[PDB]
């Protein structure tokens, strides 16, 4: 398996458990610091990073009734410049640029208590696919599916329903949506960290997934595995293999990685392309920092880059 060693450039530092890299509609960059604590309790933060200086600004420190959040993954909305943030303690949050936020759900479409989420992915239809490796959201005692199979997958639809689409995952983590060339969502990829597997489903419609399959295999016997992921314009899936020092590159058909990217650190967490460029911003937990490197091509357009009223 060929390995490339592109130059990694420092972006920002000292961000506890750096995760959820994301760009909004104005090209602003954001990162989440899920591991920030205040007296042993969760006090996670959502930060805006100045790309010119690397200076950090905490725009939101979500807390619902005294229970601080553990924000872990982000996606930018299209019809409004707002962030949908997966929180391991609070579920799904919608965060504005001014720093205000709203907690989307305490319960799913079935009246079942919501589970703490880790990452999410918008499909071109506007539906949000979310991974939920944690147990029930606050006030319930914090638990996570690293050992037991209680991790779930949700789909927050356009009509506002929080639908649980699957369960029994051992820490579902990264998530991405594969689209047909005409923009139709047709395949969902879900990372299951400890088991070193990438799972796939055929998306038949909003919140409708079928034919669960072990799509790809993550290298290594190290503690960790597939964390964050994202597609490039040619539909190759780059996955952060936490603990391996590499970001794995999968072809459209999955299986074994067709290339690996060596990072000058052991714990790559999440990654995100900068709109209209080959630049991939990567968060890592060895030093708890953010980096950037040039990939072989542009990233797949995120939902926020598409046009609602576009003709073509
Ligand atoms: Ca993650
Ligand atoms: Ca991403």
């Amino acid at each position: 398996i060929p390995v490339i060693e592109p130059l990694f450039t420092k972006v920002t530092e000292d961000i506890p458990g750096a995760e959820g890299p994301v760009f909004d509609k104005n090209g602003d960059f954001y990162i989440v610091a899920p591991q920030v604590e205040v007296n042993g309790k969760p006090a996670g933060e959502i930060l805006r990073i100045d790309l010119k200086t690397g200076k950090k600004t905490v725009i939101c420190k979500p807390e619902v009734n005294g229970y601080g959040g553990i924000p872990a993954g982000c996606q930018c909305d299209r019809d409004a410049n707002q962030l949908f943030v997966a929180d391991m303690r609070l579920g799904l949050l919608v965060v504005q640029t001014d720093g205000t936020f709203e907690e989307i759900a305490k319960k799913d479409s079935e009246g079942r208590r919501m589970q703490g989420c880790n990452d999410c992915a918008f499909d071109y239809e506007g539906n949000l696919w979310i991974t939920a490796p944690a147990g029930e959201v606050a006030p319930a005692d914090y638990t996570r599916s690293m050992q037991e199979k209680f991790g779930s997958i949700y789909c927050f639809t356009t009509d506002g329903q929080m639908i649980q689409v699957d369960t029994a995952f051992q820490f579902p983590n990264g998530i991405a949506v594969r689209h047909m060339n005409d923009g139709r969502p047709y395949q969902l990829i879900v990372a299951e960290t400890p088991t070193k597997k990438l799972w796939s489903y055929d998306i038949k419609g909003p919140a409708k997934i079928e034919n669960k399959k072990v799509w790809g295999h993550i290298p290594g016997t190290h503690e960790g595995g597939a964390d964050g992921m994202d597609f490039d314009e040619d539909n190759n899936l780059l996955v952060a293999n936490w603990g391996s020092s590499h970001i794995e590159v999968f072809g459209p058909d999955g299986g074994q990685p067709k290339m690996r990217i060596r990072c000058p650190f052991e714990k790559p967490s999440n990654l995100h392309f900068k709109p209209q460029t080959k630049t991939i911003f990567v968060t890592e937990h060895e030093n708890n920092a953010v980096w950037k490197f040039e990939w072989q091509r542009n990233g797949k357009k995120q939902y926020c880059e598409t046009l609602k009223f576009g003709i073509f």
